[PDB]
């Protein structure tokens, strides 16, 4: 009955793919040690629809652990957010064409709320599979860091605080660096079974230290 | 008799100068038109020491807003910090050879600190004088973000939360970009000239705001 | 009588104002020691009319030493090139609208020339001045990389080979950086001030040299 | 009968792995479609023994096609060098400690020479694989610059310049990523799948041409 909740991210601006999908794609249902289960789901990006959707899902799903995923193009390493900030300010549009700027997400609620993953065993589980990585301590004020941030604050909300939470930034994918415009500079990249591998791990991790 | 306080850092690592000591120290005494001026200070590179200094700042000069400077060696731009967060994290050791691992700044308080600076006036006031600039949602988790995330802090604990107070990240300067070793990758820089008037720039807007 | 032969470039691609056209408008005529004068030009931003004008130029001014100067939008110091290589491969439409791929800049010609520039003088001009520099392995093959072997091959194939020449690359001014649109990474810059000193100083070491 | 010459480099600097050598231990002895081979061979990182090496190499093995690769540590994607530079220049020392500062390779010889490979079909065929790539015009002045020009002056001075030859710059390796310092930059990396799988469609689009 343990189940990890893992999430990724339909594309988005001008990229083909998003590998964050791929990756909660290929692992939804798989069986990790002690009994625990991923179930995957995709997130519009969109901040009402998805604060909307991953309400839902906390709330259905009953998550033990909750892996949130995300493009971080221009990364070259898979990394671990810190901290999710209670503030939207989008550099891009979503996909609904808004932006916003220096919005609170919720007013009278934390100005921050920091991951409850196990950062510290996450980085040695993927030093030992020979996967680079590190802590982030910023995961931007896009839609990526507003389901951090509203996902941090509903499990606290409910008396879940202890549940294990936090998102997980993975770099491009060779799409995702392949649709780059001839113009710009290249993107660091993975193959796609790279980034899949990452978030397996994570999730491996994650769900041994809970 | 409206204070301004400014502080900038002593030189840390293998940075021969700090920009930031130096663009505190030729704006002290500064005449700004609000009947305001500038009381500058220098703080060590080194967190307990450096917030006992700063407390003792807060406390006596009484200051109506904060303006706290430090070195971003490998940053473009003059950058205002939107958030300090309660960690330390060391990736270097600071002055005293110290580090910290993941360390909250304070059992039992926020998480984080979002910046009461008026942050799109500053960048507008830096545009009109040709200035590029932005907005920084990560201080790091070094001194700097230590003492941003002190004051913020302080001032709310002794009702003095309306006092805008962050941060202000400088590029290296000359002596720095100088400095680095021949097989590094070189700096951004600006010329010392350029960086100190920027913080000038910030102090005028920040006491026109108030 | 001994002239040093000072160029810059027009604007180009979404930049509005180029560094190294102001530089050289400022240093004209400028009175180096030992008789030297800086007699300056602007070329477009096109290679066969940059071509032209620039044989022109070399024919018309007879310098003793050639400083060609270009943008780098993206570089954070002053560089001077190595080499310029006889091919044009365009990324970006030149000021016509025109591109090139692996064209050949002369049937029958050196594949490279080697710049004549005494390039370790001028670095050490630079640093003794505080300004961080370094040589450049690649100019691009843009139009600023095509007048470097323009003027190389001209020189030699009219026996003035001895005639020192190079290439100094310059980062975005303020102007240049402040174009930069809102989604794109901010670029390293100078002050044009800081930009005009260091192309002054490299023609001052040129012709104390020579 | 026809013979694909493939070299990479042994461990140097910092690096624990070099990935151009596992790439060419992999592929030593492959079938290509045209009746061609593989044939591998490891050169030191020292100009005088990877040259003498090299040159050894040309001479019995004769080879239709000679593909060089090595490291470029902190490039995001696989690159062909356009041109290799008749200097040596190195920013760190060589496996035997010795450096050179603006040293020409051949006295009397051109100052480069232009890569004879299909650059423009192996791109293509890489990009008909999903691997994301491009044309550097700078090999630097280290090693991997050095028998790049060292094997086409080879070549066309025994008369041979009409086998295509180049060289073939691949990212970092997990390995070499996961040994970068915790206080430096992290690297762009690939997995040695990935970068072996670049260098063997290359190779493949080298012999479909001739």
């Amino acid at each position: 009955m343990p189940t990890l909740l893992l999430t990724g991210f339909e594309p988005f601006h001008t990229h083909p793919d998003n590998p964050s999908a791929q990756a909660a794609q290929e692992l939804h249902g798989l069986e990790l040690p002690g009994g625990w289960g991923v179930h995957s789901a995709l997130l519009p990006v969109e901040p009402h629809a998805a604060g909307a959707a991953l309400t839902r899902l906390l709330s259905e799903q009953d998550p033990g652990a909750v892996l949130l995923t995300g493009l971080a193009a221009g990364r070259p390493q898979v990394t671990l957010e810190r901290v999710g900030v209670g503030v939207m300010d989008f550099q891009i549009p979503d996909n609904a064409g808004q932006t916003y700027r220096d919005q609170p997400i919720e007013p009278d609620a934390p100005a921050a709320y920091l991951a409850t993953l196990p950062l510290r065993a996450i980085l040695a589980a993927w030093r030992e599979a020979e996967i680079p990585g590190d802590i982030s301590n910023s995961a931007g004020l896009y839609v990526c860091n507003f389901v951090l941030y509203h996902a941090l604050h509903w499990l606290r909300e409910h008396g879940r605080g202890a549940v294990p939470c936090g998102f997980l930034h993975v770099p491009a994918n060779a799409a995702v660096a392949l649709a780059v415009p001839a113009d710009r500079p290249p993107l660091p990249y993975l193959p796609q079974s790279e980034i899949t591998r990452a978030v397996r791990v994570a999730a491996e991790a994650i769900t041994a230290q809970s």
